[PDB]
């Protein structure tokens, strides 16, 4: 085929034989990496974190539940197993339903950390959609909407269930309560979505101590047939609560007592187990080891760790600490009279909207004195950030308030005033427009040095030198506090978050920073306790909050909260599954998970590549010699349209610290969208197939024939059953006398490719008609080669597929031996899968994909 090509006249230019082998040999490489799919995330390599998408990546049909705590990475984790199962081809379309106010948040952290444009389906898009076909989402396959969107409709549901889903991802998932007389539509239309899709990542980090009833019936929802009773599940909680205490002691240390460890082997039932748990229990020399051996058992036998994964803060350390400083300021007597003005109006106003409304005093004033009355001229608040910024002009904070309004006015008085410039958060902003205030806030180049929130979600952006916080007002919920606080308290950052709260005395501002900080510890220590005493004590804090003249019982109340919070808090950690958490980490096999990607990092196979790709697609490249590279199309463009592209440019770098730090760079990798398009643009059709070529060597005669031919060895399949695994599309690359003598192993590639030069296509035409029936002549001297070459990789990757396969098999079908977890599809898939790829294997073949003639010359 490809010889009828150059026959006819097709003259390929030599770089585009050249890079059509390279592609094709670094595809080949590329797709047996165990890591795959890990690699082109904007991360850190986090080892809790990769060990969740490693095991729930690479299943078929993953059903499980991602509890871990809050700022643990449940999105990161989500993230990379999403871009595992679309990489792989296990999964084309997912869905991802998250709360209304955290769904730019998705949006944000699947762009630009895993390269995975998905489309928010409203109202508005959705009758947009409605134009193109039957169902509205057969449009994208790759949508996020919101728990609202999906509950409103009942035709509008049934469309969203037989849109064909492969994964579905529901975010917060505590929002779905279990209800025995009425289920919210919200809870019945997951329940009817998560019947309808094969793999359902449920992410909540609810304790299952706070409702026991919605945790089981969110992993009825994962599996129905090991989750079938709720009375026999609280059962197996009960009984295992010894066994993870117990457990729990020996990894601390302690010694075990005679009973306590023939109920660990009860649990492990086998018949020689005396020995190893008195090497465990017997702190020798070998009783390091034989614990990890001992946990490893009962990990394999543990009830529900196989489908939920729960790291937690004191497990998984790494956050900074928190400080809080508080600046009481008097109360000007502008609001003095707003708030009496307020309570003369308002004396049916129910206590619970007088609490909220008088939080923000600025609001109140403006209810009185119209929109954007002159509230910043006396307000001690401002007073205080204006000395504050003006005296660390160097650092960077962070200042949240709850209005949009009030952010938008501070940003405004702040730079009429000391002249300070301030990138703002709201929601009234697109994406990218909060794109450019980050990217301005984040320059330690004399960027923003002041970035100011309204409360609006975070979208993940990481600020590294920010630690200092300053909330200008306090929210009304702990739930939002906590959101607050995790804009800086993030995993890996070390510096001690600064968060300042000035406040004014004897109003709400006041009764709630005493009940956040003394009753639930809640700045400076992360609450699990917040939302479940907040409830308790609602219409009576309430009452506090409204009428701050009077105080009887506060101090009471105050403790009231704070012994519950602090019997609650000890009483989760004593829950602490161990056993669970180390499951959930991964161990010493986890860490070197790390390493081993981190390690695959620094590739200088994919710089080569990747600039060798650019030209030929015809990129121009400025190396601003900072990790960063300005990529901008030229007019020599293969395509008119290549589609990581602007006109305007692009920022990418290869180091994966560097993109961290600028995340308005892309992170180029063999798996980013810009290489994966690129390698399948020059591998899609017959550009590089046929040249002719001269090598001007003296050491050889003058005229002599070299044809090196690429043939490629392949089986066809459909991508899901991934096939590239043991055999992708592979180049054989032989170099051929007209003897039939392979020089290829003694002729490295690019050595000799450097000295192969393009002819004038009047010339090169006329040679390549005179040679041709010595060509062809070498051609069939080839074909006997080739077989034999294919014949070898053939048969390599269908013992290292059946090899592969075996051993994923026997692991299921160890672990639903000793494991109720285990699901009957699962083992069908495996043994499918294996046949399935055997069988293509065994019709798989070769062909010949290019060649270039090579004649010998003196000039
Ligand atoms: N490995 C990581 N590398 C870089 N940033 C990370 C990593 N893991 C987490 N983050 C950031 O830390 C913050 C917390 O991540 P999340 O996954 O959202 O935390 P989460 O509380 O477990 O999940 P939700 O859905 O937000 S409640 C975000 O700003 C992430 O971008
Ligand atoms: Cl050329
Ligand atoms: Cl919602
Ligand atoms: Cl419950
Ligand atoms: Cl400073
Ligand atoms: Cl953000
Ligand atoms: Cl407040
Ligand atoms: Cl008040």
């Amino acid at each position: 085929k490809p010889q009828d090509r150059l026959f006819a006249g097709q003259i390929d230019r030599m770089d585009r034989f050249a890079l059509r082998y390279r592609a094709r040999k670094y595809s080949s490489e590329q797709f047996r990496m165990p890591y795959s799919g890990l690699r082109g995330q904007r991360t850190s390599l986090i080892p809790h974190q990769l060990n969740i998408a490693h095991d729930v990546g690479r299943r078929h049909a993953p059903r499980v539940l991602l509890a871990d705590e809050v700022g643990l990475g449940k999105t990161i984790e989500a993230g990379m197993i999403l871009h595992q199962q679309l990489l792989s081809g296990a999964a084309e379309r997912v869905l991802i339903i998250v709360p209304e106010t955290l769904q730019h948040q998705w949006l944000v952290e699947m762009l630009r950390r895993f390269n995975l444009r998905f489309a928010l389906f409203d109202d508005e898009r959705y009758a947009e959609a409605q134009h193109d076909a039957y169902n509205p989402f057969d449009t994208e396959q790759l949508v996020i909407c919101s728990l609202d969107f999906a509950r409103r409709s009942k035709q509008r549901l049934e469309h969203l269930c037989e849109a064909e889903w492969d994964l579905l991802v529901v975010d917060e998932a505590h929002h779905l309560v279990w209800s025995e007389d009425a289920p919210s539509r919200e809870y019945q239309a997951i329940e009817q979505l998560a019947e309808h899709v094969p793999g359902v990542l449920l992410l909540t980090a609810t304790p299952e101590q706070l409702g026991m009833e919605s945790h089981f019936a969110r992993l009825r929802l994962l599996d129905p047939n090991r989750f079938h009773d709720f009375a026999q599940f609280v059962e197996e909680q009960k009984n295992y609560r010894p066994v993870a205490d117990a457990v729990a002691m020996l990894l601390a240390g302690n010694k075990l007592s005679n009973d306590e460890l023939n109920m660990l082997g009860e649990m492990i039932g086998e018949q020689d187990i005396e020995p190893l748990l008195q090497a465990a229990n017997s702190d020798s020399e070998d009783a390091q080891s034989a614990r990890q051996e001992l946990v490893s058992m009962l990990m394999d036998r543990h009830g529900t760790s196989r489908v939920l994964f729960r790291n937690t803060r004191n497990g998984v350390k790494g956050f900074p600490k928190r400080e809080l400083h508080t600046i009481k300021l008097p109360l000007p007597t502008q609001y003095q009279t707003a708030i009496k003005v307020s309570g003369i109006m308002g004396a049916r106003k129910s206590a619970e909207d007088r609490a909220r409304d008088m939080l923000y005093p600025e609001r109140i004033y403006q209810e009185f004195e119209g929109d954007n009355a002159t509230w910043w001229n006396f307000d001690p608040r401002v007073e205080w950030l204006m000395g504050y910024l003006t005296s660390h002009r160097s650092q960077k904070v962070l200042v949240i308030c709850a209005k949009a309004a009030t952010a938008l006015q501070l940003e405004q008085v702040l730079r009429e005033r000391e002249g300070i410039r301030a990138a703002v958060f709201h929601e009234g902003m697109s994406i990218i427009e909060r794109d450019r205030a980050a990217a301005w806030f984040a320059e330690e180049d004399t960027g923003a040095q002041v970035l100011l929130c309204s409360e609006i979600g975070s979208e993940g952006r990481n600020f590294q030198f920010a630690s200092h916080m300053v909330m200008f007002d306090l929210p009304f919920n702990p739930d939002l506090l906590e959101q607050r606080i995790g804009r800086l308290d993030r995993i890996g950052q070390a510096h001690d978050i600064q968060i300042h709260v000035p406040y004014l005395e004897k109003t709400a501002q006041s009764v709630l920073v005493r009940w956040y900080h003394e009753g639930l510890d809640a700045f400076e220590h992360t609450c699990p306790t917040g939302r479940t005493i907040y409830d308790s004590v609602y219409n009576d804090l309430i009452n506090y909050l409204a009428s701050p003249d009077q105080t009887e019982g506060f101090d009471d109340l105050i403790k009231n909260c704070r012994e519950q919070h602090e019997a609650l808090k000890a009483q989760l950690e004593q829950g602490r599954d161990r056993l669970l958490e180390i499951h959930s980490n991964g161990g010493e096999k986890a860490q070197a998970l790390a390493e081993s990607i981190e390690e695959q990092d620094d590739d200088t196979n994919l710089i080569a590549f990747a600039m060798n790709l650019f030209d030929i697609i015809g990129i121009n490249q400025d190396d601003r010699g900072d990790n960063m590279i300005v990529l901008t199309p030229s007019d020599h463009m293969l395509v008119p349209d290549f589609p990581g592209l602007s006109e305007d440019g692009i920022t990418i770098t290869f180091d994966r610290e560097v993109a961290l730090a600028r995340e308005d760079a892309q992170f180029i990798t063999w798996e980013h969208p810009l290489i994966r398009n690129g390698l399948d643009l020059i591998l899609s059709g017959d550009t590089g197939s046929s040249t002719i070529s001269l090598l001007k060597n003296k050491a050889l005669p003058v005229g002599t024939l070299l044809v090196e031919l690429i043939y490629v060895v392949e089986a066809q399949a459909p991508k899901q059953l991934q096939l590239n695994r043991f055999l992708p599309p592979t180049p054989v690359r032989m170099l051929l006398d007209k003897n039939g003598n392979n020089l290829a192993a003694q002729v490295e590639f690019e050595t000799f490719n450097r000295q192969l030069n393009a002819v004038n296509r009047h010339t090169g035409s006329k040679l390549v008609n005179a040679v041709q029936q010595d060509v062809h002549a070498i051609l069939q001297l080839g074909e006997a080669q080739i077989e034999k070459s294919a014949r070898a990789l053939i048969d390599a990757a269908r013992n290292e597929a059946d090899e592969k396969l075996s051993a994923e098999l026997s692991r299921l079908e160890a672990l639903r031996a000793v494991n109720p977890n285990i699901r009957d599809d699962e083992l069908t898939a495996i043994e499918s899968n294996r046949q399935q790829v055997m069988e293509s294997l065994d019709q798989a073949g070769w062909r010949l994909d290019a060649l270039r003639l090579i004649v010998v010359t003196h000039q």
